[PDB]
């Protein structure tokens, strides 16, 4: 029924938000999954006009209005599950673009600290990039608390590089604790299931999974699956390309055993 | 070199010992994927005696000599497409491997559980909180520990209505099974997550689900064995909410509460 009000309320529209009006109607089951960066771009009218419009129709901005949109549109388990991560798999490791997978390759090797930042379902995929990182020798932190994230994004330094992990790429204090490292010349390397979003205009690099979130599906598995896919190739790669790193994980091993049964 | 010593220094065994020290020479590859359970079930020995061979070998320990196997075995197409290939097949193989008869009644328990505590710690913390998240999605009360510490202090409370998740692949880590055991002692359900079929942890377990890619002393952590271990949580959650169709009205309110956190 937004759909419903939306054409009915159509009604008063200037030209440019009467095209985004208009694709939103013809669009409605993707636009679910469009972060508001797409929508702008997907119409060619810009972020300020989705969210005039957003406004118009009653909404607080476009995630509220992707959330209504997404209610209104809703309205074997195991082998089922399995299918659709084996096919987010497959469709991330087509999508992984090779040549900046290269550049973080060299980044990573290069950093002497590295910070991770993701709140929610991506606070596992950022957690297991710093057990990654810590297992080939790396100084890694993951960070959930976004005051502290900004708090040492603030104060980032030559040798430092961050990871913004979001799949959506539009949380609020996510977004801002990765932008203070932008701002300053520290690289930072978005992990994301969707090309454009707020969180790319502050990335140096990205690294893009396949299935993108929609509002009733965060944290789905097969968004997630391939999220974690990046880790393991990034970290892989930098052990293909750096061998010695192999010590690392054969002592990082070693040491735990004395705390095995 | 611990192979060659194993072979020299084996005369001076006795038979039982022996045993042991022979289905190792012969099995060695594989030992590296074993827990303790299984290498005394292979060889029909008491544990007491796998370890008296490790320890008499100069080891603290089966996993001490586990490590130092898999080392001394050390020493004997795109990047992208091989790393996926392994997880693939890890899906796949842990969607076979997956006992449906456990997979009803853990829904069950969780169904009923009003208070449900995750253990685990290193890599395995990163499945562990992939579980109390997707709990919390549909409106249970979780908390994930990796301070082991506090774990045990909670599980030694524990009380009807409480369920326990114990996440290790190896079922032998130390601290993770000492809390999980405190629960278990106390007869508070506990579910295992694990990739491996038997491990000290199984003998603490109400249930168990095993992911497929058991890890050894140098693949812990391998993506290919978190891949089946967080499918397992998948399995779970969405079993639950087929079961309990209610559940999909805290997933729609789980979501709509943080949209005011979005930049928009
Ligand atoms: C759509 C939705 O449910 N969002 C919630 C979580 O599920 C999600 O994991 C997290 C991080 O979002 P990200 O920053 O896009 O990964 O955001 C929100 O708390
Ligand atoms: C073999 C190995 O490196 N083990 C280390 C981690 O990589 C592992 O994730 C953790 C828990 O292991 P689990 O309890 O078997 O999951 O134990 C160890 O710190």
């Amino acid at each position: 029924n937004l759909l419903v009000r939306l054409r009915s309320n159509m009604e008063p529209f200037s030209k440019k938000l009467r095209v985004v009006a208009d694709y939103i109607l013809e669009n409605a089951h993707d636009v679910q999954f469009q972060t508001i960066t797409d929508l702008a771009r997907n119409t060619q009218t810009s972020e300020a006009t989705v969210v005039r419009l957003c406004r118009d129709m009653g909404y607080k901005g476009y995630s509220d209005f992707r959330m209504a949109l997404a209610v209104d549109l809703s309205q074997d388990i195991c082998d089922v599950s399995a299918q659709s991560a084996v096919d987010s798999l497959q469709d991330t490791a087509k999508l992984i673009d090779r040549k900046s997978l290269a550049r973080i390759v060299e980044r990573v090797h290069q950093a002497e600290f590295i910070g991770c930042i993701g709140v929610g379902a991506s606070s596992i995929v950022g957690r297991y990039l710093a057990y990654r990182l810590i297992r080939i020798g790396k100084k890694a932190i993951m960070f959930e608390d976004t005051h502290l994230a900004a708090m040492s994004a603030s104060r980032s330094s030559q040798g430092d590089l961050w990871f913004a992990v979001s799949s959506s790429g539009s949380t609020k204090e996510v977004i801002h604790a990765a932008g203070l490292a932008y701002k300053r010349d520290i690289p930072v390397v978005s992990l994301t299931n969707i090309n454009h979003s707020p969180l790319s205009s502050l990335s140096t690099e990205m690294l893009v999974a396949a299935r993108p979130e929609g509002p009733l599906t965060g944290g789905a598995f097969a968004s997630k699956v391939g999220a974690l896919l990046l880790v393991d190739v990034l970290v892989n790669s930098l052990l293909e390309s750096y061998p010695e790193y192999k010590d690392s994980v054969q002592e990082t091993a070693e040491v735990v055993i004395p705390l095995m049964a």
